[PDB]
């Protein structure tokens, strides 16, 4: 807890949307539009697997079938933009050990635990799968995770699976281990 506002408790990172006319390049882009204003939208990030769609996330109701099971949660329906993405922050309840991403994408994404990035793509790109190198996590608990994502138009997609047996088998983040603010949620 940092400020005078109690803070939503469920599980799964907080969620915020972000729509632009402007062309998203790169990571910088994206971060200097969450920056710029207060999201378009926010939602709980409760099953981190999105997509995959086509004629850009930001228009219609794309963003919704992009978001799926998670979509109930949206703050407003935003209006039409070219070019949107994602920013997700909170926890993630990882025992001390080894892991790794392996993530799809369109467009790039950058994936950071405890403030260290551990999953970038700092480009747009049709679909594409990377298997990113290891990590380790010292103490078990509650981990801080922040991720964005972006399309720049076209199509779209979003899935980041983690690894903690070196690469043989991958999860979703989801409910399982995901908490809002650091606290166990109970639903
Ligand atoms: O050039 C069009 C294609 O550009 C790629 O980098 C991706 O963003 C696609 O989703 C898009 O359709
Ligand atoms: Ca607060
Ligand atoms: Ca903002
Ligand atoms: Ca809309
Ligand atoms: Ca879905
Ligand atoms: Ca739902
Ligand atoms: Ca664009
Ligand atoms: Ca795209
Ligand atoms: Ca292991
Ligand atoms: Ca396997």
């Amino acid at each position: 807890q940092d400020d005078s506002t109690p803070d939503s408790l469920f599980a799964g990172l907080v969620g915020e949307y972000y729509g632009t006319n402007s062309q998203l390049n790169n990571i910088s882009d994206f971060r200097a539009l969450v920056d710029s204003k207060e999201a378009d939208a926010t939602f709980e990030a409760a099953n981190i697997s999105y997509g995959r769609g086509s004629s850009d996330v930001a228009k219609g109701t794309h963003l919704q079938e992009f978001l799926g099971s998670d979509a109930s949660t949206l703050s407003t329906d935003p209006g039409d933009n070219t070019d949107g993405g994602i920013y997700l922050q909170g926890y993630v309840y990882l025992e001390a050990g080894t892991y790794n991403f392996k993530v799809t994408a369109d467009d790039g994404y950058e994936i950071t635990i405890n403030g260290n990035p551990v999953a970038t793509v700092d480009n747009n790109q049709s679909v594409y799968t990377v298997t990113h190198a290891s990590f380790t996590i010292s103490e078990s608990g509650y981990q801080a995770i922040d991720m964005i994502w972006w399309d720049q138009g076209g199509d779209y997609v979003f899935q980041p699976t983690l690894s903690a047996d070196g690469g043989s088998t991958y999860f979703v983040l989801d409910s399982a281990i995901l908490s809002s603010t650091g606290e166990t949620p109970y639903t």
